[PDB]
């Protein structure tokens, strides 16, 4: 899968994107890779944050579905016009598919300034596609029309430090392998957690540790009202109760240093003298996920290098600065880009499971590394899921 290695660019804050072509002749667009949604949607009209957009009138293969679509979120929203066109992925499988495309005509806080992507590739299942589950998502179309195996995998590579506009454009962001697993992208073993339901990529968290210390919450809280793998969201998002317990413990473990309280809101940055970030004072976070063998679980361990997102100082000084990349959630546990940066994540749709391995490009120090370890004997795991 050498052709697909290095096909991603971007960063956790603005999202990771792949190059795609739509229409005839091919119109090149950069497309956000998103496991948290199910629509293939592209800018179709001028916008302050877009350098280019989809022009339907210039595509001979465009087909008008004569139907509108409105896609709200909590943080932003877009609306547009449904249609189909020919779509291909230059640095992907060597194929061309007829797929549904939402031509974005109006949007509010959906696009991101300087992100360098002009559309979204919703990789999740039809049930959450808008307007309804009848609008086939891109990947379902891809599998039906070709011989690409029903599987894709993601290696998102955080830099570990801020990248300027030129650097993010020149730098490789990672790899999306379509139809397979590239073994050079990870170390150690792949551990599989089952997909509970095919809508989002829903998983079940059975136990949570901070510096090996059990959070001792009823596991149903960890998955209230769901737990999802979501590459289109920046942060780890945790349900109110879990978030508060986690922040209380992270605060405690890192007490020897004190932070403005707006830091824990993810609003303000904390800075240290160049190279002196006290990584060691921050605790590791372990999430135990349901396993494939009955009564068996495994854990993924995340370092502060994952939950502290590098941002360049307003001072643009010599200092190394970070934002707290864990957010309070009202829509469940959301494993965002900052968590995925630590891992090679296999979306094995054909076997209804998600794999986790230590990423070959994960950021660490000399004393600690991210881990994916197992097995652990765990009981009643099924009732950790919310109904
Ligand atoms: C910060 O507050 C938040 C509150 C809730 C969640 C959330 N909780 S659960 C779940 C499934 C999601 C989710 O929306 N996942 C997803 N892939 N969404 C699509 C997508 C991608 C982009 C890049 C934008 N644009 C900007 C500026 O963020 C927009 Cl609008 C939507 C995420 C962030």
């Amino acid at each position: 899968f050498v052709e697909m290695v290095d096909n991603l660019r971007g960063k956790s804050g603005q999202g990771y994107y792949v190059e795609m072509t739509v229409g005839s002749p091919p119109q090149t667009l950069n497309i956000l890779v998103d496991t948290g949604s199910s629509n293939f949607a592209v800018g179709a009209a001028p916008h302050p944050f877009l350098h280019r957009y989809y022009q339907r009138q210039l595509s001979s293969t465009y087909r008008d579905l004569r139907k509108g679509v409105y896609v709200p979120y909590t943080q932003g929203k877009w609306e547009g016009e449904l249609g189909t066109d020919l779509v291909s992925i230059p640095h992907g499988p060597n194929v061309t598919v007829r797929a549904n495309i939402a031509a974005i005509t109006e949007s509010d806080k959906f696009f991101i300034n300087g992100s360098n992507w002009e559309g979204i590739l919703g990789l999740a299942y039809a049930e959450i596609a808008r307007p309804d589950d009848s609008l086939e998502p891109f990947f379902d179309s891809l599998v039906k029309q070709t011989h690409v195996p029903n599987l894709f995998s993601l290696q998102l590579c955080g830099a570990g430090f801020p990248l300027n506009q030129s650097e993010v454009l020149a730098s490789v962001g990672g790899s999306m392998i379509i139809g397979g697993i590239d073994h050079s992208l990870y170390t150690g073993s792949l551990w599989y957690t089952p997909i509970r339901r095919e809508w989002y990529y829903e998983v079940i968290i059975v136990r949570v540790e901070i510096n090996g210390q059990d959070l001792k919450m009823d596991c149903k809280e960890y998955n209230y009202d769901k737990s999802i793998v979501d590459s289109g969201t920046t942060n780890l998002r945790l349900p109110k109760k879990v978030f508060e317990a986690a922040v209380k413990s992270i605060k405690a473990a890192s007490s020897t240093e004190k932070f403005p309280d707006g830091f824990w809101l993810g609003e303000q940055l904390v800075c240290w003298q160049a190279g002196t970030t006290p990584w060691n004072i921050f605790p590791v976070i372990s999430l135990y996920l349901m396993g494939e063998v009955t009564n068996q679980s495994f854990r993924i361990t995340i370092l502060p290098q994952q939950y502290l997102r590098p941002v360049e100082d307003v001072a643009t000084s010599q200092d190394d600065c970070y934002k707290f990349a864990i957010s309070q959630s009202s829509t469940g546990t959301v494993m965002g880009a900052v968590i995925m940066e630590g891992f090679y994540v296999v979306f094995d749709r054909a076997r209804k499971r998600i794999g986790f391995a230590v990423s070959a490009c994960h950021v660490h120090d000399e004393f600690r590394t991210a881990a994916v370890e197992g097995p652990f004997v765990t009981l009643d795991m099924e009732d950790c899921g919310y109904n």
